C-alpha cells in the first residue's frame, strides 16, 4: 500500500492502509467503544429522527424570537478531523431560513489576509440583528491545524491562545451569544471514518490532504486540543465538549445545549429533553 | 378566518383561508394535476433517493473537475413562490464541499445598496476559481417580487429587463457557466404548499408576508414571469423552465440538466440518466 | 437672523450670527488666545513650510521602512468641530503613496451596520502589511457626536467607553501602532472658523448641520471630551492632546509625535526636532 | 552607474542614468517641447492657482448638486508613467468632502481576485448615491502595465479589450457619469520627471520597480496606448486625451472637461472657461 502508515496504538504496532477496501478487525472492533464511549450501540435511525424533528421545531421558534428581538447567535464547530462538524451544522440549519442563518466556511488566507490581524477576516462575517452564524472551523484553526502543520509560527500560536479569550470577551460583552463546540472521536473511530470516506464515492470529497496527514499526527493534535480547551475555556467563551463517536447523539446534544442556553419565546422544555451528560461536558476534564 | 381571501380560479370564485387547518377539496384534488402536469402520481421516494445518490456522486466528480481546471458555475433559482427552490439547492449541495460550493440568499437592500448599480451587490458574490455559487433568488428579484409589490419603480423594472441580458453576456464571456432555473407550479399546488407550510411547525418558517401577499397577486406574477422569460431568455443566458408540482422530479431534472451541460472529468452518462422533456424545457412558451 | 444663536460666554450673553459676513469684535479678538493658547502669534508661514517639508521627508522614510518590515500604523483623528482634523491628515499623507497610506472617512451606519457590533465596520478598514491607515473621525463617534445628538442611547454610550480600551488592547497586542490625536481649540476660535467656512465658497462644504447644532452644545461636547479622554487614555491606547488654535503648529507637532514614536530606519533626529510641549500633551489634565 | 539603460531616440543611441544627479542636456532641452507640445512656457503659477480656485468652487457646487440629486460620477485616470495622474486627482478632490468623494488605488490582485472576473474587484468600489469616485489607475491595467510586464496573458489582454466597452455600456446605462482621462507626456518629459523624482527626497516615493522597467519599454507602451484608445473609445465610454507636459494645464483642463459635461445647479460658464483644445482632445488621433 502506497499510502499505508505505521501507527503506535498504545505499545502495539499497527499498519493502516486507507486504500485497502477491507477494514482490519482492530479498527472494526474498537471504533465505537473508543474514547471511553458510554453506549454499546448507536442510536437507532428512527428515534434520532423523531427527536431531531422536535429539536428543529424548537429552533424555528428560536429563529422567530431572534428576528423579533434582534438577538444574535454565533456557533463555532471544531474537533478531531472526521468527527462530524458539518453534520452538526446541517442538523442545526436544515429547517432554518437561509436569509437569517448562515454558515461560515473560510478557505486558506490570501496574502492580504495573512498580513492582517488574524481575527479581521472572521469579524467580517459577524452577525447583524437576528442572524444565526455557524462556523465550519473558526479562528481556532490557529490552535489546531495551523501549528500542527506549521502553517503558523510557534509565536503566532502562543499569541493566538492569549488573544482568543480577549476576542470572545468583546463578543460576549456585545451581547452576541457565542457557542463553541469541540466534537471529539476516538482514535480508531477516526480511522474507520477516514476509511468510510475513502471507499464511498459520495463522501470521498470529505477526505483531504490534511486528513491523510492527520493520520500520523494524532498525538500532536491531542496536545493542541488539551492546551486549547484549557487556555481558551473562559466564562465569556465556554467550550462545550462532545463525545461524538455516535453522530446522532452528537447532533442531538449539540442542539439541546443551545436550546437550553437560549431564553427564547415559546420554549417547550419537554421537547428539548435533557442534555446527555455522558455525551456533552464542559471545558477541560471531560475527556480522559 | 381573519386572513381568508376570495380568489378567482378559472372562472369560479373560491375562498382560501390559510389558517383553516382543513384544506378545501377543490385544492387537495387538483393540486398535483394542476398546470397541465404530465404525471398521475408522485415519483416514488425510494426511487428518488436512489437516483439522487447517483446524481450527487456525479456532482462530486464535477467539483473535483472544477477544482483542477478552475472552472466556475453559477446557478440561479427563481420561480413561483413555494415552488421549492431551496429544496433544489439542498439536493445539489448536500454532498458538496462547503468551502467551494456556497449559497447566496441576500436580504433586502440597505440604503447604500439601493443607490448603487442594482447588480453591484450580486457581483460581490461572484465565484473565484473552482467555485459553484447557487442563488436562492437573484437579481431577478427586480423582474418579479419587486415590481409586483412596488419595491421598485416601473422605470427600474424596464431598465432591469434591458440590462440583465447585458450582465449575463459578460458572465458568459468570462467563462463562468450560468444556469438559470424557473420552477413553476400550478395555482392549486401553490395554495396547498402554503397551507401545508402554515400548519407544520417545522416548515412554518418557510412562510413570509411576501408569500401571504402573493396569494392575491397570482395573475400579476404570471405576466411578470412571461415578460421576464421572453425578454431575458438569450443565447448567453438561457432559461431552463421546470414544471415543479412533483418536488422529486423537479430536483432530479435540475441536477440532470447541469450534469448534461457540463463536460466534466469522469462523466458517466448512464448514471446521469436522461433529462425528462415533459418536466424541463427551454425559454418562453414551454409553460402554458 | 434666521439661524442666529444666543450663547453664554462665562456669564455674559453673546449673540453669534454665522450668516452675518461681519465677525464681531469679541470673537475676532479672542479667537487666537482662547484655550489658554501659549503663543501670541501664528507660526511664520515660511518656517512652517520649511519644517513640514523636512517632516514629510522623514515620513517618506517611514513609508519605506513600513514596506520592508511590514509594520502597520493606524492614526485616529478626533477633536472639536472645525479644529483641523482633515488638515492634519492632508499634511501627513501629502507625499505618501496612495496604495499603502489611506484615509478612512465613513458615513452614517446602514441599517445592517447598526445591528452589528459597533466596531465591525471599523475592523473592515484595518491595515494589512505595510499600510498606514488614518481615520477622519473613528469609532470615537460614539463618545462624542453620537451621544450629544442622540444618535446612540445612553447605554450604548457607556458600553463604548468600556469596550474601546479592550478594542485597542487587541490592536496593540497585534503589533499595529495606534496613534490617537485629539485636536482642541478655543470656543471663540471655533466660532471664527465656522464663520470663515460659511463665507468662503471654497470651504462652505465643510459646514454641516452637525456643526450648526454643535454651536449650542459647546459645554456638552466639553464634558464628553473630558470623560472620553480619562476613560480611554490607556497604556495600550494613549491619547495625544493638541492645542490647535494655530493650524501650522498643530500639523507640525502631530507629525513630530509619530516620527518620534516610530523606530524607523533613516530617522534623522535633527530633522524631526522637538515636540512642542506647549502644544502637544498626553492624556487628560493637559487641557484646562 | 548601476542601472543605466541605452535607449534609441529616433535614430540615435542615448544613455540615461537615473542615478546620476546631473541631467543630460538632450533631455532638459527637449522635455517641455516633446510630444508636439503647443506652448513655449509653462502656465504662470499665480494664474494657475487663481483658475484652479474658481474651478474648485464649481466642484463644490457639483458636490452639492450630486448630494441633492443622487447623481454619481466615476473618473478614471491613466497615462504615461509620471504623467501626473495623482496630481490631477488631488486638484479635483482638494476641496471636496472626503465622505462623498473618494479615490480608488488598488494593489496587485490576490490569488482570489486573480480567479475572479477581472472587473469584480472594481465593481466593489462603485459609487452609491451622490458619490464621486476617482480611479488612480483602473481596470485599464490590463491594457497597459499587465500586458507589457507579462502579468496577464495575450488571451486575457485581447479579452479585456473586447469586454471593457461592454462594462462601460452598463455603467453608462445605469446613469453613472464615467470620465476616462489619458494623460500623455513626451519621452524626454518622462525621463526628466523620473530623474526629478529620483533625486528629490520628498518625491522619491513616486518611483517604483514598475517605473524603472518602463524605461526600456517606451515603444511597447506606445502601441498599447494606441490600441487601447482605438478599441475602447466608444460612445458610452469616450476617452479624453491630454497633452500633459505642463501639469498645470493638464489639471485645469481635466477639471474643465468634467465641469462642462455635468449639468449642475449654479453652473457659471465664465468661471469654467473654455477647455483648451490644444491640450485636451477626444479619442484616437489627437496624439502623434
Ligand atoms: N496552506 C494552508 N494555510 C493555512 N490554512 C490551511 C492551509 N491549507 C489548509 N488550511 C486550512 O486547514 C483546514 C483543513 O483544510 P482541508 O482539510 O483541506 O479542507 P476541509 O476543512 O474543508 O476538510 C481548513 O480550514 C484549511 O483552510
Ligand atoms: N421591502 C422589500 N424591498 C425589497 N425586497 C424585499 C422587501 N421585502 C422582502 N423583499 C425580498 O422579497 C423576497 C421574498 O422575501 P422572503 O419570502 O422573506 O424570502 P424567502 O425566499 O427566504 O422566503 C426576498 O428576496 C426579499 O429580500
Ligand atoms: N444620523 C446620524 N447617525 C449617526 N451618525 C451621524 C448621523 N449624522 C451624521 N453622523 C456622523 O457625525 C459626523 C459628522 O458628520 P457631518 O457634520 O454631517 O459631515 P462631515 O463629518 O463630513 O463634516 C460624521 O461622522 C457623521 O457620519
Ligand atoms: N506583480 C504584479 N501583478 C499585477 N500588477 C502589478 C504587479 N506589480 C505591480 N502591479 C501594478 O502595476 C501598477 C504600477 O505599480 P506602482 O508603480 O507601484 O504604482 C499598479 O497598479 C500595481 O498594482
Amino acid at each position: 500500500g502506497s499510502r499505508a502508515v505505521e501507527l503506535e496504538i498504545d505499545g502495539r504496532s499497527r499498519i493502516f492502509d486507507i486504500d485497502d477496501p477491507d477494514l482490519p478487525k482492530w479498527i472494526d472492533e474498537e471504533a465505537f467503544r473508543s474514547d471511553d464511549y458510554p453506549y454499546k450501540k448507536k442510536l437507532d435511525r428512527e428515534e434520532y429522527e423523531e427527536t431531531l424533528t422536535k429539536l428543529q421545531i424548537e429552533l424555528v421558534k428560536v429563529q422567530f424570537w431572534m428576528q423579533a428581538t434582534g438577538k444574535r447567535v454565533m456557533a463555532v464547530f471544531e474537533g478531531r478531523d472526521a468527527a462530524g462538524k458539518g453534520g452538526a451544522i446541517h442538523a442545526t440549519t436544515a429547517n432554518m431560513n437561509p436569509r437569517s442563518a448562515r454558515v461560515v466556511a473560510l478557505t486558506k488566507p490570501t496574502e492580504t489576509e495573512r498580513g492582517q490581524w488574524y481575527f479581521q477576516r472572521y469579524v467580517a462575517t459577524f452577525p447583524t440583528a437576528g442572524e444565526f452564524v455557524l462556523f465550519d472551523r473558526s479562528w481556532y484553526n490557529r490552535a489546531g491545524v495551523e501549528p500542527v502543520m506549521g502553517f503558523c509560527t510557534p509565536d503566532q500560536y502562543e499569541q493566538f491562545l492569549k488573544e482568543a479569550p480577549r476576542f470572545e470577551e468583546m463578543i460576549a460583552n456585545e451581547g452576541i451569544h457565542l457557542f463553541k463546540f469541540w466534537i471529539n472521536i476516538g482514535r480508531e473511530m477516526q480511522l474507520k471514518r477516514f476509511h468510510d470516506r475513502r471507499h464511498d464515492p459520495l463522501k470521498i470529497w470529505k477526505l483531504s490532504p490534511m486528513d491523510i496527514a492527520a493520520l500520523s499526527k494524532w498525538d500532536d493534535y491531542t496536545g493542541k486540543r488539551d492546551r486549547m480547551l484549557k487556555e481558551t475555556h473562559t466564562e465569556h467563551g465556554p467550550w462545550a465538549v462532545i463525545r461524538g463517536n455516535d453522530k446522532r447523539r452528537s447532533r442531538i446534544n449539540v442542539i439541546r445545549h443551545m436550546l437550553t442556553k437560549l431564553d427564547y419565546d415559546g420554549k417547550d422544555e419537554a421537547a428539548i429533553g435533557e442534555v446527555d451528560e455522558k455525551i456533552l461536558g464542559s471545558g477541560p476534564g471531560f475527556l480522559r
